[PDB]
């Protein structure tokens, strides 16, 4: 059978700055302040995606050190999820195309859907988000812990 990778697995810090095309996708987007505080300025974002050997879902945790913005979830790869955030809920399905990570997220109360692939090799991981019809880059550093 096919050897797999999934170079998305471990976990990940957002490299200083904004992501690329960010001011574009803030504004089409419509990425409320309280938002874009958590991307702006010395903030990082640590992503982890990891699965145990046993089980037969991944698993997912974000955090944003010095602040409460956390997130911590399971999912099926083709399984829909719904995450609520400040009373806003988020409907969201996992899928791969080889090594990539594809999320579609749809907030339905904005009548608003969102497409993020997590592209990785080695040690370096790329967040593309597109929403509205606008696109932003984001990139990360593996990280032991
Ligand atoms: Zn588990
Ligand atoms: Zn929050």
């Amino acid at each position: 059978s096919q050897w797999t990778g999934k170079p998305w697995l471990g976990k990940w810090e957002s490299i200083d700055g904004t992501p690329e095309n960010w001011e574009a996708f803030v504004k089409a987007a419509n990425i409320p302040p309280k938002d874009q505080a958590l991307y702006n300025g010395k903030q990082k974002t640590l992503l982890k995606y990891w699965k145990e050997a046993g089980e037969d879902h991944y698993h997912v945790q974000t955090s944003f050190p010095g602040t409460e913005h956390k997130m911590e979830t399971s999912f099926k790869m083709g399984q829909e999820g719904t995450l609520s955030h400040d009373g806003v809920d988020l409907k969201y399905v996992c899928t791969e195309d080889g090594e990539q990570l594809i999320t579609k997220i749809n907030i339905p109360s904005k009548n608003q859907e969102t497409i993020v692939t997590y592209t990785a090799t080695g040690d370096d991981l790329e967040q593309t988000f597109t929403s509205n019809g606008v696109t932003g880059k984001r990139w990360y550093k593996k990280i032991h812990a």
